[PDB]
C-alpha cells in the first residue's frame, strides 16, 4: 500500500521509477499503480530512433508527446532516450556510410528530440550499449563511419540543445565489479570527463538472475568511482522477483551516495519481455508481490 517512490525520498534520494507508454498507461491498472508508487516515468519506445525519426527529417512524435502530457499532468519526472543506440535504428541509417553524413544526422536526431522537449525532461540516456562484453567499443554504425569520436560528439550537442537535462551514457552486465565491461566504462568515462566531455551520469541497465543481487553491492560503488555526478539503476527487473535480490540493488543505490534512484523495466509481470521468469513487482492481478513489500520494509526502516 506504501509508494516506494515516498519513501525512496524521504532516504533522501530522488525517484523510483518505471517505464511506461501510451499502450499501457490506457490499459490494466499500470496508470493507477503509477500514479501512486512511481516518481518517474520513462518511454519503453516512444523515444527510440525507429519511432521518432522512421524516415529521415520526417518525424513523429505523437507516442513521446501523450507520455510527456501525462506526466506533466501527474506530476511525474520524465526520462528520455535512447538516443544514439544500435538497437531499434531504421535500416536509413544503418546504410549510410560517409562520416560527415552520419554526424550530420546523429546530431540532428538529438538535437530535435531534446528541443521538443527542451527543459521538461529530468534525464536524458544520450548513448546505450556503447561496450562490448570485452570492454572494447562495439562495432555499430556509428563507430564504423565516425570513429570514437561519436560519443564526445553526441554528449556535446546533447548539453547545447538542453543544458538542464542531465546527461547518461548507460549499459548492461555492469553488475560484477570484476567484469571487463564495468572496468572498461569506468576507465573510459574518466578519460571523457577529463577531457571536459558532459557526461553526468551512468545508467546501469539492470536485468539479473537469481542471485546476482548480491554483485550489485559491489558493482555500484566501483561505478560511482568514475567521478559522474550521479549514477543509477535501470530498467531492472530479476529473474523470480526475490526479495532478497531486490533488496539488495536497493541498498546498493541507497549504499552509494551518487546514486540518485531506481527505475523498473515494467510494472506487471504478464507485460514483460521475459514474463515466465515473473521478474517485477507487480502480479497479474497487479497486486504487490512480496519483493515489492520487502522494499517498502527496507525503505521504513
Ligand atoms: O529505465 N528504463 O526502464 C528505460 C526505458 C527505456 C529507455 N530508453 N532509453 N533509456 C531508457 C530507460
Amino acid at each position: 500500500a506504501q509508494s516506494v517512490d515516498q519513501l525512496i525520498k524521504a532516504r533522501g534520494k530522488v525517484y523510483f521509477g518505471v517505464c511506461t507508454d501510451q499502450n499501457r498507461l490506457t490499459t490494466g491498472k499500470n496508470a493507477a499503480i503509477i500514479q501512486a508508487d512511481f516518481g518517474m516515468v520513462w518511454p519503453e519506445n516512444s523515444m527510440q530512433w525507429d519511432a521518432t525519426e522512421p524516415s529521415q527529417g520526417n518525424f513523429n512524435f505523437a507516442g513521446a508527446d501523450y507520455l510527456v502530457n501525462w506526466a506533466q499532468q501527474n506530476g511525474k519526472l520524465i526520462g528520455g532516450g535512447m538516443l544514439v543506440w544500435h538497437s531499434f535504428l531504421p535500416s536509413w541509417v544503418s546504410s549510410i556510410t560517409d562520416k560527415n553524413t552520419l554526424t550530420n544526422v546523429m546530431k540532428n536526431h538529438i538535437t530535435t528530440l531534446m528541443t521538443r522537449y527542451k527543459g521538461k525532461i529530468r534525464t536524458w540516456d544520450v548513448v546505450g550499449e556503447a561496450f562490448n562484453e570485452d570492454g572494447s567499443l562495439r562495432q555499430t554504425v556509428f563507430l564504423n563511419v565516425i570513429g570514437e569520436d561519436y560519443i564526445p560528439i553526441a554528449f556535446q550537442t546533447a548539453r547545447a540543445a538542453d543544458p538542464n537535462a542531465k546527461l547518461y551514457i548507460m549499459d548492461y552486465n555492469l553488475d560484477s565489479a570484476s567484469y571487463p565491461k564495468t572496468q572498461a566504462i569506468v576507465n573510459r568515462v574518466k578519460q571523457w570527463r577529463a577531457a571536459g566531455v558532459p557526461i553526468d551520469g551512468i545508467g546501469s541497465q539492470t536485468h539479473l538472475s537469481a542471485g546476482q543481487g548480491a554483485g550489485v553491492l559491489q558493482a555500484l560503488p566501483l561505478l560511482a568511482s568514475a567521478g559522474t555526478p550521479e549514477v543509477s539503476i535501470l530498467m531492472l527487473d530479476v529473474a523470480g522477483a526475490s526479495p532478497t535480490d531486490y533488496v539488495n540493488v536497493v541498498n546498493a543505490c541507497l549504499n552509494v551516495q551518487s546514486c540518485v534512484g531506481i527505475t523498473v523495466f515494467g510494472v506487471a509481470d504478464p507485460d514483460s519481455v521475459r514474463a515466465s521468469t515473473t521478474p517485477l513487482l507487480f502480479d497479474g492481478n497487479f497486486n504487490p508481490k512480496p519483493a515489492y513489500n520487502a522494499i517498502v520494509q527496507d525503505l521504513q526502516q
